[PDB]
């Protein structure tokens, strides 16, 4: 059978390499044409398969394997429509920097056809947002055909870690019959290859003028999946207060130079002159903060550790494409600035601020208090997946000093895929949803894979019946008449039969006090609905919105 | 062995179905990776070949043997920058529709990779400006991938003919090693394909309530190598005057109720009120009258013998994708109406305007009085290729009643490849080019065909030393201190040289009493270098322009 | 107007934001729509404008600048089919890295309409091989049109220097009128913008088990702009031979190490086993060394100074993106081991093979002996541009320790804009090309440059009347019938008349000793034609192919 040895070859020698470069696990749906890769993986005896239907939910799902594994993850999928499905979750893997591996198995090349039944173009289908594609050539028995295994792979490895890191496709023609011999396991092999790793440095000569002044502040934004530890010993030394997002994963330590309630005090109208801001990462969440930068007249400083950088919310000064810790290493250098009396002021704000946090958080009864008691009842050393929405903007609010993880789908901020991207993560990290009504319903069918393989998570489902992030717009007012079915758009479902479907367990919340003395158990993935009102958290936080401007002026 | 075999059927039949569906002649460049297909095409008896070293030049030169010919014709380059080269006359194609079959030779694809030596990506590299595109698959000895060349040269020729014609693409990959069996001509085959022929018409029940109004203004833009009788019948017929643009083709017939003066009569403040126009074709040359499309209240109604019709230069009222002679015969089984004082006071503008003309053509000494020399030199029944920039001006102000046919490459309106465009007709037809110097710049290596292969065609050389055609904008007095460095651009280049180098006879005018005393009659093809100055031709030009405005303020 | 001052704002910050990131010449081509964007150029005080009527000439024009100078330099063009004449030298700036800045005037929004009269698509027409593109906002009086120019050109100018150099694309839509207000010279400015540095370094303990074995080999391919120092001195310290490429930089250096006869060598028939290849840069020119590494089984390292790494002509087992001069100073950690014998092997066989060579140039008679002939000519520190086809692999076998610099257009090998390449670096430069006659006429109409500005660059052109190169190609003798038709593409023309018309001086030999016996630096730019016959050519060269046989007896 000259066709079905070359067919396994090709197909096995592919598995292998993926398996070599550091995937250890794929999400396959269902398919015809994609037989002899999907009887690869499953045969494979170190890759794990996850078999998913839906098509968009099942990237989405990778996509929180990835964020939860820290390896890259493939899909695979079948020819047509079932290839479009993944462009959501490719899209956020573009911005997100995600190593997302996309296979597309498709017809081969001389029957191929734009047009024909079940028949898109697919090569280069993706190239609005992947940095590698390739259409791989058809089986034969040849030397050449199979060393391009080799060769792009090599190729396609420089997207999988480092900066360069992020989605890639792979397009694969196969010719009937499909089925490959499932008795050549001696081409399914384990080994693993050398990976390039880099350490960076720069020369700040030229910016120890700068650096050297005494009002400067540190600006740490998403930080998911990186090394902030050299952020908070450059910090201690230099005495520079970090204004630290919640993705920055540097509110745990309880560092005293570390400021949580930036965007309280900002919002309640601090206004201090400051001589130069590093800003590390991606953007922050903060609205206030990023127009404050677009005002300020500081020296910026913008430092990221991935390539194609932009630099929202404007140009800085000078943009270094490096990493966090190798960045501040480079700025270890003995100096005799005295910024006690700078510093002292920051951790002097931020007291005051976590106090009047406390005192709203004692009265408070809407939508917050919920987000309150949820950080409180979350164990050490676990992890939350918020949501986007006002879930993420309660939680830069409310999370101080508690020693746990946030992560969050904050590329291309999209209600889609949440679902999916928390179970993802559950699958190797101990870690509860926090998600709001609409995006729940966005990705519903992402709950079957806690049915039918038992993944452990509990989910906080915040149903105020629409969305709720609108209410803070100024068309709630200038268009009335129309923001209830604009921008309200109430669904009325009862998602307690939506528990039931998936084999959820379910309890629901009418206030904060049953939520207090309740407990989160983890004897079965259990959903919480907790019912708020969204004229009532608007009005509700209002308050907290300008609860500091009082303590602003005073200490002036 | 058998790759022998397998790329000798996949490479001879290839070529023997594009001879299937109307290929007669391929321009080829030289290449390593091309050879299969170049050999087969060169021992296909029925297929001629075109060798030429410049991809740029070769590909305008295919665009020129398609507008002479009437028949899709294949160029053929290896990998690499000579598929790039191709663009400019692929961009061209797509506006002006020119069926140009883009043949890229490839690596095979498991040695594909963008960014290795010569390896461009060639996959969908003409996506901007063709409707179809198609990555061959690699030769085998299976039915099935012989059976593409048959499946996807059916769906390749809906793009060869009628309204969706324009360019296409092939990437063919080859795989070592590249020479075919020549002794395999069995494969080569010479079968001509039976194909579609269609007849459209429309329902103009809603439309007679406009065409019957009186003051009705039939407009036909560029209709090249397309048929416009029946504009005629139905002008004749309905007594309307017709405003025909040179590449309309209707000028030569001295048809009393075509109008060619419409031009110099609106640029002379012609103001009259139109209850309707038809534009038929694509748009006309003059500037002047696009503009005043896009101030009259008439109702519009567009004619197009073409898919993705662009509505330039204002949206009509209706838009039919139809050719001109079907869309007028489903008009004239119909009654008549009286508009004939309509019709003859058209019909006295036209033949004042073009005694007007005739004596300007007797004093003036610029570059449109070589123009119009030209024009009487043309032997009757011959060609002529128009330059772009001021040249086609100058024959939409100067051509009037002569019975000759007027080329040009009227779709991105490039300087590019006028050369061998007018080369590629001149095997086909009698033709003899017009053309400012720097475009006889741009495409000085398209003369290498003509030396090459004896292509009798003479050539007409208007040097001002520069782009004319900028004297007519607001920079001239607005940015005068970098007019002539950025807008004058002067080449000082002595093209009696360029004459030299490829052969051709050569004769410099400083004068257009010379030129007039002179014969085009030439053994062998020859240049004519005629002299003339920029700002000589802007202030005659002027007077031009404004010389049909006493005329008309006395109508 | 208000319109007018709207436009002149915008071009004339664009124009200085592109001088603050290092552009200081650019090339323009004549056009109408160009209009406000050209004068801003004009009006600049300190950037350099040139005018050029060919369009595909003046981006290969500029191409030749950004070598010479070793700085971006920018192209404008009017709407059209102008800018799909740019189309080839961006294709060789993808492949080679060329930071060529792409400019191209559009039509407003209003009359953007595919398929009217000169209106193709503009915006991302070069998404095949530009590594960044955007469509510029039409000007207004809003401050945020004029901020987009900030934001774009920071994210812009990561792609004009690092190792993710490339061409880069601008399409800028311009309303009528289009002329600025030219008394507005208070925003032309000159700022220069402080540009990012970094050191990289791997470790090399991951490596040790490879590099300790003795029959390592060091490749150098294409490194033209790179610092390549380093590689000496590693090499001195562990015993290395180092096979170097014209392109490499290294040969002019006599370092005891360097191999520059390896291509005769092989075609001689040399046999070798290795332990490890280190290949730096891109590919090297010998094809008998790159298929060579298509079937060694040495453990093989790759290290490039560019993003987007392929690896050409096999996968090795691991790649480096990192310069060579980093890469080597890391592997300066490891202790040396014993490979004398192996370098000694090596440096013997480099010896004899430069006799073999000096001798071959006395007795040869063909082009060959004409190249070999203008090596020995060429002033030292001075340069040569050499064209593709033959006369770089002749410079590959005929150059060995001339202290001269090399320089080619070796990404996409074109034969075309080779004379205005070169004539740009002869800007920056002192250079003199070497180019075939199929290659001369191609870009014929480069030599504009030459003649209106008067650019120093003598011509070295090898006459021929055919494509030579084609003679060492299987086709010469299968289809011998149609040889001369589809391969020789003999021409005919008489280049006198050529530099006659361009104002060059001109000087024909028929013989190599009327060359040897000549003088070539003047006053005036010249152009010698070198008569040879393809036929003889192709003999000699088998004699010079098997030149080195006689040294070889034993496998390395
Ligand atoms: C895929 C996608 N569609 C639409 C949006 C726009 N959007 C942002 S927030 C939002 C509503 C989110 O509602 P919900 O999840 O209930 O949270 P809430 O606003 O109540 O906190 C929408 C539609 C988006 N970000 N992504
Ligand atoms: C490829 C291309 N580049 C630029 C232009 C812009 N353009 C239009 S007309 C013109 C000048 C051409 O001058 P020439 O052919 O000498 O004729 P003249 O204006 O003197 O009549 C130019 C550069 C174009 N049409 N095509
Ligand atoms: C743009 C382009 N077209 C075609 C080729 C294919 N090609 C490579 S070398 C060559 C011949 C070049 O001839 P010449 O400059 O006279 O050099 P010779 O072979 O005689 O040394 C050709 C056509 C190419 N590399 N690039
Ligand atoms: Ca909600
Ligand atoms: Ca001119
Ligand atoms: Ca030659
Ligand atoms: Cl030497
Ligand atoms: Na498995
Ligand atoms: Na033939
Ligand atoms: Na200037």
């Amino acid at each position: 059978g000259n066709h079905k040895a070359a067919l396994t070859k090709q197909v096995f020698t592919f598995a292998s390499e993926l398996y070599a470069y550091g995937v250890r696990e794929v999400v396959i749906s269902p398919g015809s044409r994609s037989t002899p890769l999907a009887l690869a993986f499953e045969a494979h005896p170190n890759i794990k398969t996850w078999i998913h239907p839906d098509e968009r939910s099942a990237a989405f799902f990778a996509v929180g394997l990835i964020k939860g594994s820290e390896r890259p993850v493939a899909i695979l999928c079948t020819s047509g429509t079932a290839a479009a499905n993944y462009t959501p979750a490719i899209a956020e893997s573009q911005i997100s920097r995600i190593p997302l591996i996309v296979l597309t198995s498709d017809r081969p090349h001389e029957l191929r056809s734009v047009g024909a039944p079940q028949a898109i173009n697919q090569v280069n289908m993706f190239n609005n947002y992947v940095s590698y594609e390739f259409d791989m050539p058809i089986a034969d028995d040849s030397k050449e055909t199979i060393n391009a295994i080799y060769y792009q792979m090599q190729i396609a490895s420089q997207y999988l870690y480092g900066p360069h890191k992020g989605p890639i496709h792979f397009n694969l023609p196969f010719r009937d019959p499909l089925t490959p011999d499932l008795n050549a396991t001696e081409l399914l092999t384990s080994e693993m290859k050398i990976l390039p790793h880099y350490q960076k440095s720069i020369d700040a000569s030229a910016l120890r003028h700068i650096l050297n002044k005494k009002k400067g502040l540190i600006i740490v934004g998403d930080m998911q999946h990186q090394e902030v530890d050299q952020i908070l010993t450059y910090s201690t030394i230099y005495d520079l207060p970090i204004l630290a997002d919640p993705l920055s994963h540097l509110r745990k330590f309880d560092h005293p130079n570390v400021i949580c309630t930036y965007d309280l005090l900002f919002r309640s109208g601090l206004d201090l002159n400051v001589d130069f801001v590093i800003r590390v990462g991606k953007p922050v969440i903060s609205k206030k903060l990023n127009q404050w930068l677009k005002k300020t007249d500081a020296f910026q400083i913008l430092v990221q550790n991935n390539d194609k950088i932009d630099v929202f919310p404007i140009a800085p000064d000078i943009s270094y494409e490096i990493s966090a810790n190798d960045f501040f290493r480079s700025l270890m250098e003995d100096t005799t600035i005295n910024r006690v009396s700078w510093l002292e002021k920051w951790q002097c704000l931020e007291k005051k601020g976590r106090k009047e946090i406390k005192c709203y958080l004692e009265q408070a009864t809407d939508e917050s208090a919920f987000v309150g008691e949820l950080i409180k009842k979350t164990s050490e050393k676990d992890a939350l997946f918020i949501s986007n929405s006002m879930p993420i903007r309660d939680v830069d609010n409310l999370l101080l000093n508690k020693n746990i993880d946030v992560y969050a789908n904050r590329g291309a901020n999209g209600i889609d895929g949440i679902v999916s991207t928390a179970l993802g993560m559950a699958v190797h990290k101990r870690i509860t949803l926090l998600i709001g009504d609409l995006s729940f319903y966005h990705d519903m069918n992402g709950l079957l894979m806690s049915k039918l393989n038992n993944i452990q998570m509990n989910i906080v489902l915040l149903n105020n019946d629409g969305g709720g992030i609108f209410s803070y717009l100024p068309q709630k007012e200038s268009a009335t008449d129309y923001f209830e079915r604009l921008f309200g758009t109430p669904t009325g479902l009862d998602f307690e039969y939506t528990a039931k479907l998936y084999q959820f367990d379910f309890k629901r919340f009418n206030s904060v006090s049953e939520f207090k003395n309740a407990t989160l158990l983890s004897e079965t993935s259990t959903i919480y609905e907790l019912i708020t009102n969204r004229e009532d958290n608007f009005k509700q936080h209002q308050i907290l919105y300008q609860k500091l401007s009082e303590m602003i002026h005073d200490t002036l």
